[PDB]
């Protein structure tokens, strides 16, 4: 039944560098950054993976992408960035709580893994 | 906005392998695939890049993520996949019309470019 590590970031049990918070979501820096700017946008609702989002999540999912781009701008990513959502094993999903990676501050390569 | 190659996919002047279409969006296979399954989810509203989405796009943005995961399921991506949105030069955004890449059918690496 126990929730993921992200539930303990959300309830502030685990210290994190939090960039933004509202009643729907939380934004915090990734502690294993893959770029000079690397942060995560997560819903408070513990959707485990994008494959398990439902129609009722439409507004929340749109809010997560708007918060990602608002936070990218606040972090100074004016020359481009990348949003990544990993689902399951082949996506290399680490924590089974929905998160959007935001990466910037270097040239991102193609393919994206 | 200037016409892009996506304008020619949307008006069906440029043939594509179209997986899904509704009032709000179009889904078609990427012609330079980076994985055995690689398709694009695009809005019909020509938002040039995620950095230029606005609050009024919330419902559309949520719809694009739900169509991405519904189409991933229809394409048999039950072992995981990756969603990628590129913004601007450092994101390696090729076409200035908002698109979500969906990649599956192989193990995606980390970092994601
Ligand atoms: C051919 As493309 C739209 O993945 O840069």
């Amino acid at each position: 039944a126990a929730p993921t590590i992200f539930s303990r970031i959300l309830d502030k049990s685990l210290p994190a560098d939090i960039l933004y918070e509202d009643q729907q979501c939380l934004v915090f820096r990734d502690v294993a950054p893959q770029a000079p700017v690397h942060f995560l946008v997560i819903p408070k609702k513990p959707i485990p993976r994008i494959s398990q989002a439902e129609e009722e999540d439409q507004q929340l999912l749109g809010h997560l992408l708007l918060v990602a781009k608002q936070t990218a701008k606040a972090e100074g990513l004016g020359d481009g960035y990348r949003l990544v959502i990993n689902d399951g094993k082949l996506g290399a999903q680490s924590v089974y709580h929905l998160h959007i990676h935001v990466l910037g501050g270097r040239q991102l390569q193609w393919p994206p893994g």
